[PDB]
């Protein structure tokens, strides 16, 4: 009755993130004999629910979803005591019901900020984006943590989307009251992008007095002037894990028990770092 | 009829492949069409077998970027056969496929002849196993652009498209000869490794250094000198390839049809 075929929702083949786990994924699956079916939401909850429907048309036998809904949507819901195995990777669903594979984003942002704390700076900012959501406060939370007996005033700027352009012009508008900072919290690559952008700009350059922190990482970061810290997800243990509880949902008795299971990230010494 | 197409690249990795995938994926969807997509991690037998298993999945048709050369028989099975199959990057036999290849020559030749206007008087072409034919063709088009330049130009060449081997051998080039003032690199990966060492010695790049290079990327808008590069038109190479897919279902001529790359100006030629 199997189609030896996996359904993947994934905003896009664009975000190193999300290409490395679609490699890796495609990589073991293949190797367990199954055909992974990758399908992009660009992000929209409509397009990704048109994305599940139809893989369940091509007869996938799971699926595994970043998904843009909040964790308890109704759309899964439907799956919610169900045989058919529905996955989450980095964004969780509710973890009542499904098994997701995410970051440890409070204790990640510890480690990262613990980092960053530890450059002399003078202006302190830390970027991020959609204050509101669980994730965001967790990142702020660790961070607070790492700085809690830190005598420096942080500024705490946040875009209404985790979006180069939006990081950028916000970025921009808040240099017209404030210095360039000497420390920079960011909370996606795609926020610390936008600054990059600005910063080019304005400058042409990046200041050699700047210390840069991130989620993300790109390994051409080893060649900025400035120090930068990284934190990059471990994307093949992540692909194995999300891999083997689909294959365990299907293969045994009983679902793995639902919940989330939480992958640190590696930090990284990039920028002058590299060159130490 | 599956309304699926397989997709038979090395890894999604590559940002070269990823790119395209991205955009094939897109318009596939767009489309109705779900691609399948296969890594062979450049190996011939995993190749082989992606083939095998994606048309037991009844595929319509099937793009491949093939680690096997011409002459290979594998891919003679379809010579003469109704299923579309799709060279992407290296080509099939151009008696009997249609394959969607690089300019390589001609991308060359541009890229090299915006880097001879600049002022340099010790000119240095890095690149690597000068036999294959990525190489050959680079290397003809820089040639043909610097043809009446009374510079000598230094040629290089690594034993890989690799980072570290060529920092080994740029580090021991530069034992006797000076820091060039203009730098063609046929490859991202060979001036990452011509950047460790200039970094690593002086920590940072020369003023007075021109750099041209295959394998645009953003982290070339940040360096501190004159850059160009150029990039493959990835949107266009992906449209093109799924053309052919669905005019061959639904015939276009056997033979290398080929889309050149697009120059940017990056490092300080921002400003």
């Amino acid at each position: 009755g199997r189609t030896r075929s996996i359904g993947l929702v994934i905003p896009d083949l664009e975000n190193t993130s999300y290409t490395r786990i679609a490699n890796y994924l495609e990589r073991q699956a293949r190797q367990r004999g199954y055909q992974l079916l990758i399908a992009c939401s660009e992000d929209q909850p409509d397009n990704e629910m048109r994305c599940i429907e139809h893989l369940l048309q091509r007869q996938v036998d799971a699926i595994i979803v970043s998904t843009s809904l909040p964790p308890e949507h109704p759309f899964y819901q439907r799956w919610a005591n169900d045989p058919f195995p529905i996955v989450a990777l980095d964004r969780a669903l509710d973890r009542e019901h499904f098994t997701s594979v995410v970051g440890a984003d409070q204790d990640d942002a510890e480690m990262l900020a613990e980092e960053l704390r530890k450059f002399p700076a003078e202006t302190v900012l830390y970027l991020g984006a959609l204050p509101e959501l669980s994730v965001s406060f967790l990142r702020e939370q660790g961070f607070r943590t790492a700085w809690k007996d830190d005598p420096r005033e942080v500024h705490f700027l946040y875009a209404n989307s985790y979006e180069r352009e939006a990081a950028a012009q916000l970025f921009e508008k808040w240099l017209e009251t404030h210095p360039m900072p000497q420390a920079l919290f960011t909370t996606s690559f795609a926020l610390l992008q936008g600054v990059m952008d600005v910063t080019l700009r304005r400058d042409g350059k990046l200041p050699s007095d700047l210390a840069i922190a991130t989620f993300g990482d790109n390994e051409l970061l080893d060649f900025l002037q400035c120090p930068v810290l990284a934190v990059a997800q471990r994307h093949r243990d992540v692909a194995e894990r999300v891999l083997e509880i689909v294959l365990a949902s299907l293969d045994e008795p009983r679902k793995p028990k639902p919940g989330l299971t939480r992958i640190k990230r590696n930090l990284y010494r990039r920028g002058v770092l590299s060159r130490s």
